[PDB]
């Protein structure tokens, strides 16, 4: 239960990377 | 006590899915 | 100190919440 | 687990933040 817990938490600190990612392209893309 | 635990949890994943795509529009409305 | 896991994981979900914002606010100003 | 959980959600918090602190600058440039 608990290390499902900490399992999907390493899942949402992982789109989380994402994201940043991300609002590193949109950063090209708009000067 | 701890379902609502995982119930916060696959909502927490649900909105960062929400955002996955709103990037992706982001993205797409530059570009 | 599972309550403490929870009362954090609605942080989590209003910073989600807000974020959901921003985004759609950004989705308009080009758009 | 316990120390684990509440290793990464205060990742995870710190994370919106800069996430969060990203989207201010999109809208100030984007108007």
């Amino acid at each position: 239960r608990m290390k499902q817990i900490e399992d999907k938490l390493e899942e949402i600190l992982s789109k989380l990377y994402h994201i940043e990612n991300e609002l590193a392209r949109i950063k090209k893309l708009l000067g």
